């Protein structure tokens, strides 16, 4: 039985609402309804992990993982495997995956971040659950984010708190936060960004909806505008919304959006808005598509609708040689010609990089760069040729072309990481210098950049 070089997986998100679920929602598993919806055709193949985020979740955990394997067993005639539940407040994750799976799924952590601070610490944050799928990594975030049409710089700050402290994946990855330590990072909740439009326009955006003329609405959504200007989500993907607004409706209809101020929203105004996501971030040159995108229309219990997305995922196998685990493949190495990092500091701390990868017995250190100032102001560091050669533990190019360099750029002082980035090797050619390139960011946010060139020796 071969191990799969591709799998398929299932994100949902849904606001509940605090109320329960309808009797029937395999709509949402079968990603019917509005939007890039899935082809009929494939309604009896099961996805191989469902990865459902809920809101204002009101069930226990037993309830809804009856109802989840439930639903699942009806449209595939499997019955699904829990990898894991953890569930913050009313916010919820469940991990569910084909039993043939159990056997290749390793790893998992559960991790979760409450937000905010006094007033707005107790409802919001994120829960998160990660593992190892063969030789793959994934990583799974459902977040609810700070609610209100004026609020999004603390969505913003909300973001950066969870990828900040979310604890998921490789502990030994240290200066890497969850935007670098997965393979395939798959970020979605109720984000709760809103359609930036004045309130007198209510009526109007109802007509646009109506008529499915999404565009001047989308030119308004907070979150692809603060995306664009880089203020959240950086290098992150989400697939083009052609959906209505899944919040904020009537409930038992969606005939109705909900928008007026009533004392119940705080005498605050909901314009309908895509509160409810889906981004992911994967490595470089990773196989990873979206298949579906797309808002059910026969859920109605919440003023939210579910939100599916699904994924075609490049994954890898679990490589033994005759050497490597356990030992190093004298046959293959990387090395690194004119290397510069680029940063935005205006610290003059000496810097060294780490290199961490999972084809590495453990990460290497390399000495300090050469300082030199840069023509518009910016420090760069050189490298040159002084980079020490990676000895991986395999050299099989059918292993080594699919593994990725994370680096971290440390000050000497403090050892603190400046910057984070990753390369990709599957490179055009081996044993030629090529050019490498990745932006570096700190807490998410961008902080320079790392060039060079590459040369890579496998056994071939
Ligand atoms: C509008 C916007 C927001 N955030 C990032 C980008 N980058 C360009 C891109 C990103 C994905 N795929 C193709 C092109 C663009």
């Amino acid at each position: 039985q071969p191990e799969p070089d591709m799998i398929t997986i299932f994100i949902g998100t849904w606001n509940m609402g605090n109320a329960p679920p309808p009797k029937k929602i395999t709509s949402w598993f079968l990603s019917k309804g509005q939007g890039k919806t899935r082809d009929d055709s494939a309604d009896y193949i099961p996805h191989d992990i469902y990865v459902i985020g809920t809101q204002e979740d009101p069930l226990s955990e037993k309830e809804w993982l009856e109802i989840l394997k439930h639903s699942l067993q009806e449209i595939t005639s499997v019955t699904f495997k829990t990898v894991a539940i953890h569930t913050l407040w009313n916010i919820r994750i469940v991990v569910l995956a084909k039993p043939e799976h159990e056997n290749r799924i390793s790893h998992i952590c559960t991790d979760n971040v409450k937000t905010g601070i006094a007033n707005t610490l107790g409802n919001k944050g994120a829960v998160g659950v990660s593992f190892m799928f063969n030789g793959t990594s994934l990583g799974f975030v459902n977040s609810h984010l700070t609610s209100g049409s004026e609020k999004k710089l603390r969505r913003n700050q909300n973001y950066m708190n969870i990828l900040r402290f979310l604890a998921l994946g490789d502990k030994k990855l240290s200066p890497f936060n969850i935007t670098h330590r997965f393979t395939h990072l798959f970020w979605f909740g109720d984000l709760n960004y809103r359609v930036d439009l004045p309130t007198w326009e209510a009526e109007t955006i109802i007509q646009k909806i109506k008529q499915q003329q999404y565009a001047d609405l989308l030119s308004h959504d907070q979150l692809l505008t603060e995306r664009r200007e880089q203020k959240v989500f950086l290098h992150f993907e989400e697939e083009e919304i052609t959906f209505a607004p899944t919040y904020r409706f009537e409930r038992l209809t969606r005939d109705k959006y909900a928008y007026t101020k009533q004392k119940a929203t705080g005498m605050k105004y909901n314009l309908p808005s895509w509160c409810d996501r889906v981004l992911w971030k994967s490595y470089p040159l990773v196989h990873v598509v979206c298949q579906s995108y797309g808002s059910t229309s026969d859920i109605m219990t919440s003023d939210h609708s579910p939100v599916f997305a699904t994924f075609e995922a490049g994954v890898t196998s679990q490589f033994v040689s005759k050497n490597g685990p356990g030992t190093v493949d004298s046959q293959g190495q990387i090395e690194f010609l004119r290397c510069y990092a680029t940063l935005k500091t205006k610290s003059q701390t000496k810097f060294y990089l780490e290199f961490h990868s999972s084809c590495l017995e453990s990460f290497v250190k390399s000495q300090e760069g050469e300082n030199e100032e840069g023509s518009e102001g910016e420090l760069v560091v050189k490298f040159g040729e002084t980079l020490p050669k990676l000895k991986p533990i395999i050299s099989d190019p059918e292993y080594l072309l699919d593994q990725h360099i994370l680096i971290s750029i440390k000050s000497s002082d403090s050892d603190e990481s400046y910057g984070e980035g990753c390369i990709a090797l599957r490179l055009e050619a081996t044993e030629t210098q090529l050019p490498i390139y990745t932006p570096l960011t700190h807490h998410g946010e961008l902080t320079g950049h790392f060039q060079g060139e590459i040369k890579l020796q496998t056994s071939q």
